DNA sequence: GGACAAGTCT
DNA sequence: AGACTTGTCC
């Protein structure tokens, strides 16, 4: 019964928040996060593995829920989708329990579930928390995302964002992490020059 | 039977030759022939009108052909259809009597069909000849391209000839035009680019 | 990792 | 029409 997905962050009592494993700064790296613009540039169909931080055990049963909605206001109430193309393609979209209408998937993981929203036909990927690995504090989930920020008829070159909430069994809201999500084949050159576009400006 | 369709000329014993009208020279125009490189400029969906030039009356059924190959010789063993990305997009696939798998369309013309290669799977249109309009020594066909020359999944920004045959009922080829195509945003600047980069090359 | 290429915003 | 943007070649 949500329409449009409250991108508004709100850390959970639990200290709700993100991070990610410094990035190979070189151009050439599948991946990079940008924690000033607060932006995530990933390739398609790479791995990019995120870091979730977790300060006081949340009741067993509880669960991550990874959403992706449109930035711009005016397409906010838009669905967001693999493109078209994407949707048929054999590439990826053969061999996999994902669906092929998702944008979002997890990889390595068997207990991730892929839920379509039958009122507002939201995709979203959910997958129920784990406890840090010993040793470790922080909790890692392996995402992807199977179409460029650019692909044709799916999100037209318009921007995104990643929600990233924490749920529990019956789906209250505790912790919610928001950042604006680039898909693109350089994601290296494509930060920095939105930093550099982010200060002359 | 005819798996890699030849792309060279061969006019037939009925001077076989195609022309085209105004070319408005200005960037804006839709769509402009460059005989120099002997290549044609298209706005996707846009019309192209063709100008065939028909010299003895051919026998009554003969029909005329257009098909897309590409020019790539690694590539010109794929058939050339519209890009998946097109070949769903409600834009111009939806209220049209024309496949929306096929590139090539005839605009203004019931007779017209589009028939796939069993064997080969080639695209192409076909529309039976037209005696030219009282008065004019020119029949004219209107084309339409239903995807750019830079187009996902589809014609990847790999060049393409169009082939227009001039066949009988039987199918024997008469004659046979070619021409490179190019379908962009563009045309004009393209036109002008390439016949730059063809003198200092 | 630089530069070309080509669709689109303004 | 000029220029940005962004995937892809080299
Ligand atoms: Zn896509
Ligand atoms: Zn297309």
């Amino acid at each position: 019964h949500e329409f449009i997905p409250s991108n508004t962050d709100y850390p959970g009592p639990h200290h709700f928040e993100v991070t990610f494993q410094q990035s190979s700064t070189a151009k050439s790296a599948t991946w990079t996060y940008s924690p000033l613009l607060k932006k995530l540039y990933c390739q398609i169909a790479k791995t990019c593995p995120i870091q979730i931080k977790v300060s006081t055990p949340p009741p067993p049963g509880t669960a991550i829920r990874a959403m992706p909605v449109y930035k711009k206001a005016e397409h906010v109430t838009d669905v967001v989708k693999r493109c078209p193309n994407h949707e048929l393609g054999r590439d990826f979209n053969e061999g996999q329990s994902a669906p092929a209408s998702h944008l979002i998937r997890v990889e390595g993981n068997n207990l991730s579930q892929y839920v379509d929203d039958p009122v507002t036909g939201r995709q979203s990927v959910v997958v129920p928390y784990e406890p840090p690995q010993v040793g470790t504090e922080f909790t890692t989930i392996l995402y992807n995302f199977m179409c460029n920020s650019s692909c044709v008829g799916g999100m037209n070159r318009r921007p995104i964002l990643i929600i990233i909430t924490l749920e529990m069994r019956d789906g209250q809201v505790l912790g919610r992490r928001s950042f604006e999500g680039r898909i693109c084949a350089c994601p290296g050159r494509d930060r920095k020059a939105d930093e550099d576009h982010y200060r002359e400006q």
